[PDB]
């Protein structure tokens, strides 16, 4: 799955690609689970050599952020949610060069396809790579953020059931629930880990123009704001399974009598 | 529900708003739960926009903390206790544009009850929306110090209780007790961690007359006070916990035999 | 009670207050449970105003380490064991005026007996009330280091007793115990961290004299070297807990065979 | 088992050792369970003592990173799995001196036979015994990460298998491969942690070509980022030991009615 | 019991006591046990004072690391197992006066036996009695970091031990041996940390005794991790076993 996008006054606006051949105009190359006909594609019109799927899994910082012949590499977790409500980080692997940005990635996310409702009808400032890179990891921030807010909730409602049930029936939900927001929980924190490294790596790395360089430090303030709470909610997670224990060894004290 | 307030020889006085129309006199004015009214009413007398229920929900520092043609934002938790006595965190959103304070929120808190109560017979000093933030604050973290001071008098109680156990249900009834407590800890800790964030915002931010800036600075220096003792708390609470456990299970061995 | 102390070659003579009612050559006033007689007096002979009751419950550092007209003010936990071998802190406010200490305490308490007990035999150095103040932390901090030395000791007992003993009688004691020596610990760092900000802060605010200078830098290197202490003796008593648990969960199995 | 290589335009080729003598061509010289005949050949052809079985135990700084007489030194963790699916580290002692790489093992290791496959067709570039331990440490470190992403993805089946499964079966089962990904863990931690003291020691010691510099500070870099994914998994793992307790508990109240 | 030393071309030999009364003559008088006698003998012969049997149990950092008329004081943990093979922690007082070091112990430790063996058979280099409280030093930590290798290997065997019986009460009884070890072999060396930084900024150390001191905290800085890393191995342990035991008595109920 190949897109292809190019600027029109600060307007990201899509190309058209299985008719219009010309991808040189594009400024972002966007690829979902790419065949080798559009790797050959990108290789042949624009410069450009593409990871392959078994290094976008290397999580070595050097495998991971890094400049060569081929550009500028930037391998991030996206937070996505699989066909059964279970939660996991896909690797997405951005790469800068000649003014142009390309971005593979294994499936569809969330942060991108919302992104680009957006960028439908919605200028951007400089009009550039990294401008865009850095718009894909703001839509990225604002979406693990939405994320803790719910293990926030969910939690809030989960604390009630184990003070006020008793019945094994709710008790066995009871901890599923909870294992599910630990999950979800750590696998945000991955999730915000990586960016931040990613940001720091570029920020040192990366001739940024000025108005980029602010918003990256934007985005790297909101991290810093958000991984405290994510330390936050694993203290109430353990203890309320350190609580549930409690109460299921008094309820089977009384089974006993 | 929209009150509004004036300084008289650096004392706040209540203005009358359903009969007294002109708000351009106030130095605060302070929504709660307002309808559209309410907000167009500020809207028009004053230049104040004012956020929505869905943006107070936003937990990330750039949706908290910012600047922007609307005035000087920050988003604030304060602490109450539900109908049932059930520990919360509300977020007030406290905006400056001016030399007027805005703040808006979803319910009465006891914070705003005590400032306004002591702001009938005493004298601010500088007399600006700033310093009225600030002495906000100050209530704030006079009222989550006491709530510290108070987990520690029921703890050292229900400490008590659990060494004594020989359990039935004084037990149940002490491991409620204890997921209570932590309950409260743990809101005290984020609307203390999120006191702290809006306050060195502040610092780096507004243009705070000095007067402003040692006050912030000793706001922020009893948040470092407190902070430490909620740790500790944390390491009781946790311990009895796992002693109540162990009771539990010598008292099970005991009727086993 | 109401004891009065005044220097003579650099030693502190308790000065007869029924009969010699002149306070103002006294260096130390030292107010135990004072009636409202007793402070008047102190009121009035010298310029005297002592906190309230309920002010040294208040935990936040400004409550505590603060300077005003009524002098400089210092306010910290002292250790002591209630009538049921229990561990407390006991707040004791400073108050260091025109060249005199102002002690008020609510109870009796070790450091003070035993800072008593010498003072009748031993000169002061300097002799002014910021060298009795720093006196009286130093016996402070020798008496925690105490109370640390003996946890060791306990501890050393009290595992023993756990892997040696089955029976429910040994095993109702050892958790009993164990809980004791974590609270006592818990006590002695709060303890240890409350006089540390005070020393902090007195180096940072009182034209201390030179002498008096390395005398709290020697009192927060001794702070600095009983913490760890602290912390090594939580874990232990953990995993205690947790092998006990253990040898409870081996000892049900047994029984139920 | 003597194995030694040469340099032939930055290509490392295989010296043939059992017939052709000269050992004084080589650069490298790899001992794997070295006879006492192996060990004098090196000692006369060579200058070269190396350490004895039982100093490769000792774990002290001082034991493991110096130089003396013999040259610079360093002993280093290297990961493996014994015949029975354990996983081992084994240390590893390089030696440098007169432009010589020498490496003494216990044992066949992953990193030595895979950067030996790959030296037979890829060039070196400054081709030194410097670069060379440093390749052999890039290797190290890239398998590391190998062994934590597969931590990562046992990790993601064994915790569903938590969630989902009843049977005694099932959880006997869970329990061994929780344990098993622990142990993996720790040793990988251990592995890590010795290495970046000793790319530490070189950085301070070594006169290192400045292309070995960056070399060595981009493995620093890579380890400073597999650390924290060591962290994360515990958590993890200590999580899931704690929810399958609460399962079987669950289970054995079930059972009890 | 007092053992006195002197110096012979840097090398350590020891003096007779009993007989040769002359105690001037040593750069090192080591009392263990001492009785009023030999205190009084030191105080006479020699300056020195000697720290009493209850100030050697104070653990406060002034009580310990302290210099005064009697000299340069250093008390400091030494590891040691007692008659039934239980770990402990014996506080030493060193000091250092006029050249020459005393040491007070309350017992035989092996790091002293291991001492006065090499040192007969071994040369000391600026041969002081700087040199020589840092060569004890040295010793100590050679053998913490013995203590922290066995508890590596115990703990590997007693993994597998882990993964019905009588093999479940004797595994957590090992773990809580090997724990024990760990947590005393902890405090071993952050005490014997604190006195280096203590000597490091307070004597007046020759530059040769100034990077073994150095070299000796560079030790402990690398020890120290591992002691805390067996730690969260112990404890995971201690959570398999349980998990363990509740299975099996699950099994037990059925
Ligand atoms: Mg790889
Ligand atoms: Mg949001
Ligand atoms: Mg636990
Ligand atoms: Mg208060
Ligand atoms: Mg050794
Ligand atoms: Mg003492």
């Amino acid at each position: 799955m190949l897109s292809a996008f190019q600027l029109e006054n600060n307007r990201l606006t899509r190309l058209e690609v299985e008719e219009s051949q010309p991808l040189v105009n594009a400024v972002w190359i966007d690829l979902v689970e790419p065949d080798d006909d559009e790797r050959l594609r990108v290789q042949s019109e624009l410069g450009q050599s593409l990871a392959t799927r078994p290094e976008l899994e290397d999580i070595e910082a050097s495998a991971r952020f890094f400049e060569d012949d081929d550009g500028l590499h930037i391998h991030s977790f996206f937070f996505f949610e699989d066909a059964e409500d279970h939660a996991g980080n896909s690797t997405v692997a951005f790469t800068i060069r000649d003014g142009r940005l390309f971005t593979l990635r294994e499936r569809e996310l969330p942060a991108f396809r919302l992104y680009r409702m957006r960028a439908r009808s919605q200028s951007m400032v400089d009009g550039n790579a990294y401008e865009l890179l850095l718009d894909l990891f703001e839509t990225k921030i604002e979406q693990l953020a939405d994320e803790i807010e719910n293990i926030y909730s969910d939690l809030e409602q989960l604390s009630r059931v184990i003070m006020e049930g008793h019945q094994g029936d709710e008790y066995d939900e009871a901890l599923s629930t909870l294992a599910e927001l630990e999950d979800i929980g750590w696998k945000v924190r991955l999730c915000l880990m990586d960016t931040q490294r990613a940001l720091n790596f570029l920020v040192r790395k990366a001739r940024l123009p000025g108005g980029q360089l602010e918003q990256a430090r934007e985005i790297l303030r909101d991290i810093e704001s958000l991984l405290p709470h994510n330390e936050s909610l694993f203290q109430k997670v353990n203890f309320l399974m350190q609580a549930a224990m409690g109460f299921i060894n008094i309820e089977q004290n009384r089974i006993i009598k």
